[PDB]
């Protein structure tokens, strides 16, 4: 794999969104890995409804938390709608997935990269934008302005974001806290420290969709 990966360059990443006051990070995170994998296969960059996953993921907890994997599992068993077809409302309603017609897209499965392994994660990212989790409940992470983030950080992962690339000293991550946070909505956390958990527990639970 190259020394530099940035799925944006390849036009596989949609603008940075703001989840507002919802614990729907897991949703935003999953939706990103979907918009990218679809771009890689189709060649068309589309935005998909995170609201759909927010309302319909029964294994998650709507705006009170959730899991990117179960959300991706829901897109491999049914599919997902366009974002404009199921606009984000920063709140959890009832699943309105049958009031919008067929799914704009669908995947064929979900896989979990080997946890606690920087290489394995890096390998996956090199192939497609990957969903990952980290510890965000920290003044340091919270107030991040730019540059390679090193912490201080804990491995008490409580936030789901999307890894859309990497460099020799970091991993490019797309957050869902609006473009006002970090580097225009993005953050580059440092890699290659020897810590299994990875800075902020970034190597704890990584998933990605499988599309043919």
């Amino acid at each position: 794999i190259p020394e530099y990966v940035d799925w944006r360059q390849k036009g596989a990443v949609t603008p940075v969104k703001n989840q507002g006051s919802c614990g729907s990070c897991w949703a935003f995170s999953a939706v990103v890995t979907i918009e990218g994998i679809i771009k890689i296969r189709t060649g068309n960059l589309n935005e998909y409804s995170e609201q759909e996953l927010l309302d319909c993921d029964r294994r998650s907890y709507g705006c009170n938390g959730g899991y990117p994997w179960s959300a991706l599992q829901l897109v491999a068993q049914y599919g997902i709608h366009y974002r404009n077809t199921y606009p984000y409302e920063g709140v959890q309603r009832y699943c309105r997935s049958r009031e919008k017609g067929p799914y704009a897209a669908k995947t064929d499965g979900v896989r979990q990269v080997q946890p606690y392994n920087e290489g394995a994660l890096l390998y996956s990212i090199a192939n497609q934008p990957v969903s990952v989790v980290l510890e965000a409940a920290g003044k340091d992470f919270q107030l991040y302005r730019g540059g390679i983030f090193v912490g201080p950080c804990g491995n008490k992962v409580d936030h789901a974001v999307a890894a859309v690339g990497y460099g020799p000293n970091y991993i490019l991550i797309k957050n869902s806290w609006g473009t006002g946070w970090g580097e225009n909505g993005y953050i580059r956390i440092k890699r290659g420290t020897g810590n299994s958990y990875g800075v902020c527990g970034l190597y704890t639970s990584s998933f990605y969709p499988v599309k043919n």
